[PDB]
């Protein structure tokens, strides 16, 4: 038997131009990320790969294998209207 509202507004930090992986290549940020998981998320830095283009773990090759194929199309049916 309650509803309330509640609210706790935080202040503004305001950092500015940031998000570099020069001496990182293993961190997570908001603007970007120097983590290899940034791939799954999508917060990789623009210079993350440039500076971390060889930080990822071993990338095996050949494991399974699967393919697909499909193609079909057809539709025919004339008509004949009339009037009176």
């Amino acid at each position: 038997g309650s509803s309330g509202s509640s609210g706790i507004p935080g202040p503004g930090f305001t950092a500015g131009a940031q998000g570099s992986c020069s001496l990182r290549c293993g961190a997570q940020d908001g603007l970007c990320s120097c983590h290899p998981t940034c791939s799954g998320l999508g917060t990789c830095c623009e210079d993350f790969l440039d500076y971390c283009l060889e930080i990822l773990p071993s990338s095996g090759s050949m494991m399974g294998g699967k393919d697909f194929v499909v193609q079909h199309l057809k539709w025919t049916d004339p008509s004949g209207p009339s009037s009176g």
